[PDB]
């Protein structure tokens, strides 16, 4: 007889329950009366009267779960009411408690693929829809199996084959099959990570992969400038979502992490998709956290000294009371090397790793700190050591030590060590022979011609007094270089004798501060060598 009208909704088919809702009863012919039918009865009947149009309106403000049915559409064009448009479903979603959703291994699947998912569920007597948001809407429907011991209901989605040109993303829902029309709130979405085809997107970690708890560090993923979102993942377990990414230069996925946990440590890879599908999946940055495991801290020494000449071989100790599994250095911020196994040796009661260094290539320069971890958790490291520095000498001149304010002192002067070079070097460093410490300071340029390193040490003591020795460096260069020669500290009233036989050495210096003394009149011994006592 007549046109069967179109009946459209807004928005979809499946609404969330206390949001409007309207329908559109369209048609061409002509527009007299137009009246929507629920489940095969009259529910409303819209007028075109008091303004004259094509295409009729029905609202459905606070959607409730009694409006959730078939949806028919007729309409009467002079005296003649048309049959009916085909039907449409409403449902709402609510009056149950939330289903889970899972993804059963991990969302990661190679384009082609089928992921199982797990969608779990209080819900006695009910089935399982798991949708996948997208044009042609992809439904699966399972019915529940009962978990005797978690006493939850679920079942299993395998979902695929997933295509690499479409972005999936699965939320499921739960229904009674007396009462269809009216299912669970859908679950939690979950979206499918697509190892696609595409070039790999760099992952990069701007304040380093290594970081200690609680403090905040941000995930790049940088690739494809035909990408629109960008992924994180992680093995053991994470989604992230970027769509909002910088343009400058390139599109460039920003995560932030504002301090960082237990659950924030592991591999981390960058999927994305873009126009022309997915991409590759990035390198696996490994994101370590430490400051766990804050009871026992480990202890780093090295030998046979902090600096070391290039071309030997120099070991570092990490040690700890506590049964680590593993101890890892780093230089820096950086890993250096690799884990090595611990090692419980019986007679310090010390857990202990050994980390030998041969030949010393001026790499090895720097600060290292040592950490312990366990095998399970490869990512958790403890607190780091008391940092031990590393200088290593060879290839320069050697930069003397003026060695001012005397050869022989008595506490409390305040000693002052100068470093002088004819190469102008950027940076002098000073180290104590037998101590663990190294100091540096930036050289300033002195009227004659050359750089000058000031060494402020503090009031003259007992231990102050030892041997010296003094390095050299440039700025572009990782090279430091050979010392200058021995600086021999003496210190006095360190003994209740005063010498009248001008006791294994005996001292002599010159009341002005001579360039050594030779082995007023000092008395010293062989053990104890930088300590004396005197009065002439
Ligand atoms: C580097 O250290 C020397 C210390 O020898 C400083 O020299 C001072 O210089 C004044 C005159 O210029 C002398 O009267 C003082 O006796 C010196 N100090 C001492 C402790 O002897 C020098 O100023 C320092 N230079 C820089 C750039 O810090
Ligand atoms: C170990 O280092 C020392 C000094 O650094 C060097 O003289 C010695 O030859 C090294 N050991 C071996 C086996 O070469």
């Amino acid at each position: 007889s007549l046109p069967k009208p179109i009946l459209r909704v807004q928005p979809d088919s499946v609404v969330s329950r206390w949001t409007k809702v309207t329908f559109f009863c369209e048609e061409t012919i002509g527009a007299n009366e137009y009246r929507l039918y629920k489940d095969g009865k009259l529910y409303k009947t819209v007028t075109k009267n008091k303004k004259p149009a094509n295409k009729a309106e029905f609202s459905l403000s606070n959607v409730d779960l009694s409006n959730a049915g078939q949806y028919e559409c007729s309409y009467s064009t002079q005296y003649k009411s048309s049959g009916y448009s085909d039907p449409l479903k409403l449902v709402v979603t609510g009056h149950y408690w939330t289903p889970s959703l899972l993804a059963q291994a991990s969302p990661v699947v190679t384009s082609g693929g089928y992921v199982t998912l797990q969608c779990e569920s209080w819900h006695n007597d009910h089935k399982f829809i798991l949708t996948v948001e997208g044009p042609q809407k992809l439904s699966w429907t399972q019915d529940s199996q009962y978990n005797y011991s978690t006493r939850k209901y679920h079942a299993l989605f395998s979902v695929g084959p997933v295509t690499p040109n479409q972005r999936w993303i699965c939320r499921c829902y739960s229904y009674d099959r007396n009462r269809p029309y009216v299912w669970s709130p859908p679950s939690e979405s979950v979206e499918l990570l697509v190892s696609g085809n595409l070039q790999k997107p760099t992952i990069k970690a701007e304040p380093g992969s290594v970081i200690t708890s609680k403090r905040a560090m941000t995930i790049w993923c940088q690739g494809n400038l035909d990408a629109e979102v960008y992924f994180l993942h992680n093995e053991g377990s994470q989604k992230t979502q970027s769509t909002q990414t910088l343009q400058q230069p390139g599109n460039k996925g920003k995560f932030f992490i504002p301090s960082m946990t237990r659950q924030h440590a592991g591999q981390y890879r960058c999927y994305c998709y873009g126009s022309a599908g997915w991409s590759q999946p990035s390198d696996t940055l490994e994101l370590v956290v430490t400051g766990i495991y804050e009871h026992y801290k480990p202890r780093l020494s090295v030998l046979p000294s902090p600096v070391v000449t290039a071309g030997g071989n120099m070991t570092l100790h990490c040690a700890s009371d506590f049964h680590y599994d593993k101890f890892i250095l780093t230089k820096e911020d950086k890993k250096f090397g690799n884990s090595l196994d611990t090692e419980h040796i019986s007679s310090s009661r010390q857990y202990r790793a050994l980390f030998i260094i041969g030949p010393t290539t001026p790499t090895h320069t720097g600060t290292f700190r040592c950490y312990g971890y366990f095998k399970n958790a490869p990512q958790l490291w403890s607190v780091p050591s008391d940092l031990q520095q590393i200088l290593i000498s060879g290839l320069s001149k050697k930069p003397s030590l003026l060695t001012h304010q005397g050869h022989i002192l008595d506490p409390g002067m305040t000693l002052t060590l100068q470093c002088y070079s004819d190469i102008n070097y950027d940076r002098f460093a000073l180290h104590k022979v037998g101590g663990a410490d190294i100091m540096q300071h930036s050289s300033q340029q002195t009227d004659t011609g050359f750089s000058v390193a000031n060494f402020t040490l503090g009031y003259v003591s007992s231990s102050t007094g030892g041997q010296y020795r003094c390095y050299g460096a440039h700025n572009l260069s990782s090279e430091w270089s050979a010392s200058s020669e021995p600086l021999d500290i003496l210190i006095t009233g360190q003994l209740p004798l005063t010498p009248s036989l001008s006791v294994d050495t005996f001292i002599l210096s010159k009341e002005g501060s001579a360039q050594q003394p030779l082995r007023r009149c000092y008395g010293a011994q062989n053990s104890s060598f930088y300590l004396l006592s005197s009065a002439s």
